[PDB]
């Protein structure tokens, strides 16, 4: 069943900085991790947004954080037996 072993925490940061969110999911078969911003999926870009798995940890990274990225973020681990979801916030500052 999908469980969260380590949830991403909220972070307030300056503009254009790198942000990293780390979901860590356990479960049988393999919880498919999906990320969202206020209910909208957060999909990867060429070199702006990236979503990947590395050493059992799922990641979301904004390498150049803009003010449009502020808001409530969510992560959903999902397999054939269920769906487990959690949330946190991002605050991108200006000058």
């Amino acid at each position: 069943f999908p469980k969260f072993e380590s949830k991403p925490q909220s972070q307030e940061v300056k503009e254009n900085q790198t942000v990293k969110f780390r979901c860590e999911v356990s479960g049988i078969p393999k919880p498919e991790v999906a990320w969202f911003l206020e209910g909208t999926p957060v999909r990867r870009q060429e070199g702006s947004i990236e979503v990947y798995e590395d050493a059992g940890s799922h990641y979301l990274c904004l390498l150049k954080a803009r003010t449009r990225d502020s808001g409530t973020y969510s992560c959903t681990a999902s397999n054939a037996q269920g769906q487990l979801s959690c949330s946190w916030t991002l605050q991108v500052e200006r000058l």
